[PDB]
């Protein structure tokens, strides 16, 4: 599709420009962005003279990577000097560069699989990092982000051991749970002195603690249902607090 | 299959959160229940039929669930604003046609329709969020409702068959409404801080220029300026949040 290709490359170039600005002076980040910008050029040349279908796959792959380096650049900014998050970023960066190298050397299905995981991990570390920021000085919210980060550490080691689906599922849990923490920390600031809104936020927070613990206990169907509900309720209460003033 | 179980797990969460965000709205609940139905059939076909058809059917359901989650979010954030309500119902309508196209059989046309609907669903939710973060700011509310007009232009361009021009326009809508949201959140976090306020003002002026350039038809340059603005809005929203 010649007009669809132009559209996907437009998005890829936006993500790449933004990632490069977000990456600032970080060498690993700048290197990944530069590597991916070069890969977009290779998809465009392939489009300009070669096989449109090969360019399309090349380009769809560049798009996933650019999404991932965008998320990793955001995490690295938000994380500042937190050593655990910096260790995570560096690991995701390592995996993404290996994804690209594997893709360049022609085994595209195995690198596309790797890239899927990298993107989820990059989304996970970005919302964890943003949740740390929003939790501010609140120890209960910090303690929860600390657990959720540890679950993220486990997912990467789990993937390296070959249980891809379990690790991916664990990234999915990590992304939603740290997103709820962000929402809940936002809600408790948007509620102020209002005692109804504070109580409503506390109850939801208790539902997150329950869902995190169910997941750690291994009943995943129930824990995922609780998390999805928490997210909707945290959203609804954050919206309601925003509107009372 | 390992991928299929993880895909149904993601679709389930999106469907579960969309039900709660639907509340008692019947049009949104109709949409949720309808996508939940297709998820079950997908899982019934993986259970008692061909697994290859179930996974193409599940990947469609999963995009539908992301879309319906976005629109239900947007419907909540719209409150009683008549432009946004109207946009939401228009995307709900388009989403229903897409599902109905897939349920009949033209799966490739369902998928290209659904790809578009998911973008409009994303764009209308960020407009909605940005309108809330805009609060009582008249400058920001103008821009947001400006961006929503761009959004309405896209849906009709697409309904006329110029599919890729319209996709480019939603893309612009989403990054621009997103940038407004970031600038608004950063202004709220900065309080009265002299420098942070000046820095937010600078970014707003570059966002208006990007919008202006896009309206002139210089897409390549507007996309560059917008991608730049979004990174700069984000860095400044972080330094502000790291203050208060």
């Amino acid at each position: 599709s010649d007009e669809e290709f132009k559209f996907l490359a437009t998005e890829a170039k936006m993500l790449i420009t933004a990632a490069e600005r977000l990456a600032g002076t970080d060498p690993e980040l700048q290197e990944m962005v530069a590597l991916i910008k070069k890969e977009l050029e290779q998809a465009e040349r392939t489009f300009r003279n070669g096989d449109k279908s090969e360019a399309q796959r090349q380009l769809e792959f560049v798009l996933t990577a650019a999404r991932a380096v965008m998320n990793v650049a955001a995490a690295a900014n938000a994380a500042g000097t937190d050593p655990e998050l910096i260790e995570m970023v560096l690991r995701i960066l390592k995996q993404l560069k290996e994804a690209i190298r594997t893709f360049q050397n022609g085994d595209q299905e195995e690198a596309e699989t790797q890239l899927r995981f990298v993107l989820r991990a990059a989304i996970a570390v970005a919302v964890v990092a943003a949740a740390l920021v929003l939790a501010g000085t609140d120890p209960e919210l910090q303690e929860m982000v600390k657990q959720i980060l540890e679950e993220l550490k486990q997912a990467i080691e789990t993937f390296a051991r070959g249980d891809k689906e379990k690790a991916l599922t664990q990234l999915l849990f990590v992304a939603w749970a740290a997103h709820a923490v962000a929402m809940i920390a936002a809600a408790a600031n948007l509620a102020g002195t209002d005692p109804r809104l504070q109580q409503q936020v506390k109850e939801i927070l208790e539902k997150l603690k329950e869902a995190i613990e169910t997941f750690q206990k291994g009943d995943e169907e129930q824990a995922f249902r609780q998390l999805a509900e928490v997210l909707a309720e945290a959203a609804l209460v954050a919206l309601r607090a925003a509107l009372t003033n």
